[PDB]
C-alpha cells in the first residue's frame, strides 16, 4: 500500500491463512488508539509497545515529548492470524517513533518480532512465510529476532542470498538500522 | 530472555495450565519524572488487585528502607506480569512483583538466577502457594540456581524426589523483607 | 440495636485503646465502590482487597446473584483505627458486601477483626487485648479471630477470656459459615 513511507508507516510482515503478506502499520494524530481493531491481545501487545517506544524516546532524545503528549491512532492491517498479532510488536514501535521524530523510515525496510517492555526482541513465526513476502515487495533488507535464525537459513537458498538479513536481540538494534 | 536482568526485572515463577513456566516480571517508566501503575498482562479483576497490592506495599517499604528514595510515589511506571499462571496461581506473583518495583525505584537489578513464589500481604507477609513441584520443575529447566518460597512451602518442598530438588539452593521465607534480602545483598540491613 | 443487612461490627486497636465500629454498606445515588471513613493506601487498598474478593467469593457461591457486580456501593469504614491496624478490617468489610448482597443480616451478637488476602486467607492482626476488651464492653460473647492470633488470645487473663465464645479462622469461607448460619 506504500512506495515510499511517510512518517508513522512501517512495512511489518504478517502470517496469514492463506501465506504471507507486506502489512503496512501506521500511526497519526497523552493517549493511543488502535483501528483494524483486534482482540485484548493486539491491545496490549500495542500498549507494551507503546510504553517502550515512550521510555526509548526519553532516554534517545530528551528532548522530544510528542509520544507521552500526543492523542496517537494505531492503525495494524487486518490479515494477520491471531497467534501473530505481537509479532508486529518490533513495527508498532519502529511507527510511533517514526511519527514521533517527524521522520520517515528507511525505504526498503521490513520487520517483524515480539517486543517486550525492556525491549527485548521476542521470536516469532511465519519466517518463511514473511521472508517470501519481502522478497515479492521486493525488500532488500529484512530485520528478525535471534533466535529465529536457524528458521532463517533452513529456507531456499534462491529466497535468501541477496538478503540482507539482520537478528536482533535487542530494540535498541533495529532501531539503529531503521534511522541511520 | 535474560541471563542478566536489567533493573525492573525479575524472575517469576509460575504454576501453568501445562505445567511450570519461569516467567519474567518487567517494570519500566512510562511518562518522565503524583505517581502512578499501568498493569498489562491480559489481567482479570483478580489480578488487577494482586498487582495493586503489591504496588501499595513496595510503596510502603521503600518509605521505610530508603526514606529519601521518592521514586514510587512520584513516578508512572508500567508493570508488565507475562501470561502463564492459572487463575489461581495469579497471587503467587506477589513478591516479584513487588521486587521488580523496588528493583527499579532504587535502581539496583535482582541477583543473578533468582526465582521466587509466594502471595503477599498488606504486612508483607508472605502465604503459602500452589505448583511447588512444578514451579521448582521450572526453575530446574530454566538454570536457577536459588530459589526463595514461602516457609509454609516446606513440606511441598521436602517431598519432592531429591533429583529435582538437587542442585538448588533454597530460602524459606515468612516475610517480604526476608525476600528483600535474599534479591538486592548489597542494600543495606533490617 | 438490631443489625440491619450491610452493616456488621468490626474490632479496631485505636491509639489509646480499643473500639468497635460499624462498618457500613449500602446503595448509593459495571457496578463501583466509593469508600469513605478515609483513612491512608494501605486502609484503602485493604478496602479494594475486600471488594474484589466479595465478588469473586459471591460469584463462585451464588452464581446467580449479579449484586456486587452490578450496584454503585458506599462502603463507610469509621475513623479511629491507627496506621498499624489498617489492614485489620477486611473481614468485616467484606461481611457488609455479602450481608447487602445477599439482603441478609449478620447475626446478632458478634464481632469481627482479620485481613483477607485475595485467596481468602485470614491473615493475624495485632491489638488482640484492646479489641476482646472492646467487644467485651460492648456486649458481645461471641468474637471472630485469626487462627495465627490463637496465642495471642489465650496469652488474656482467663478473667477477659472467660465466657467469650471465640472461633479461630483460616479461611473466609469459616467467617461467611458463622455469620450466616
Amino acid at each position: 500500500m506504500y512506495d515510499v513511507t511517510p512518517p508513522g508507516v512501517v512495512m511489518g510482515l504478517a502470517w496469514t491463512a492463506m501465506g504471507g503478506s507486506t502489512l503496512f502499520v501506521e500511526t497519526s494524530l497523552g493517549s493511543l488508539e488502535v483501528t483494524g481493531q483486534l482482540g485484548e491481545v493486539m491491545k496490549e501487545s500495542a500498549r507494551i509497545a507503546y510504553t517502550f517506544a515512550r521510555a526509548f524516546l526519553m532516554q534517545h532524545a530528551p528532548a522530544n515529548d510528542y509520544l507521552v503528549t500526543s492523542h496517537i491512532h494505531l492503525h495494524v492491517p487486518e490479515g494477520a492470524t491471531p497467534k501473530d498479532g505481537p509479532s508486529a510488536g518490533c513495527t508498532i514501535v519502529t511507527a510511533l517513533l517514526s511519527l514521533a521524530m517527524g521522520r520517515p523510515v528507511r525505504q526498503n525496510l521490513a520487520m517483524t518480532g515480539e517486543v517486550s517492555l525492556t525491549g527485548k526482541i521476542l521470536p516469532v513465526g511465519g519466517i518463511k512465510e514473511k521472508t517470501i513476502a519481502a522478497k515479492r515487495a521486493g525488500v532488500t533488507c529484512i530485520v528478525l529476532p535471534a533466535e529465529n535464525k536457524k528458521d532463517f537459513y533452513d529456507l531456499a537458498a534462491f529466497i535468501t542470498e541477496g538478503l540482507e538479513v539482520h537478528f536482533v536481540e535487542h530494540y535498541r538494534e533495529i532501531f539503529d538500522i531503521a534511522f541511520p
